[PDB]
């Protein structure tokens, strides 16, 4: 439905809400999509995205050194 | 309280499991959080991981180039 180009406005919109106008805080992202993209977040799941955020070089696997930013998670 | 040793150890069990030996697929890293940190999945929110999948230098915003990892998966 939306293009990159539309992308772009709606990113400069709500960066400039709050804070540094240039960039998007946590709030302001959930504000970005609750508003533009309200399905986006609920066929998520959050196993699939904290793959995705330890995963950084895409091939499918956690090696060690990604492992590394799951040990900064941990409570202890 | 986990030492380092500790962790490397449970890394390695359940790298070991399935496929690359050495490297963690998704469904080794699902057994390894719901045996040995179970309330971790459950404490965590999809947007709070998504904004740190997005928020690459860990500054607590995402600038426009950090957001076109969201643009590329969303939109044609
Ligand atoms: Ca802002
Ligand atoms: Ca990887
Ligand atoms: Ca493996
Ligand atoms: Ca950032």
């Amino acid at each position: 439905m939306k293009s990159p180009e539309e992308l772009k406005g709606i990113f400069e919109k709500y960066a400039a809400k709050e804070g540094d106008p240039n960039n998007l805080s946590k709030e302001e992202l959930k504000l970005l999509l609750q508003t533009e993209f309200p399905s986006l977040l609920k066929g998520m799941s959050t196993l699939d995205e904290l793959f995705e955020e330890l995963d950084k070089n895409g091939d499918g696997e956690v090696s060690f050194e990604e492992f590394q930013v799951l040990v900064k998670k941990i409570s202890q």
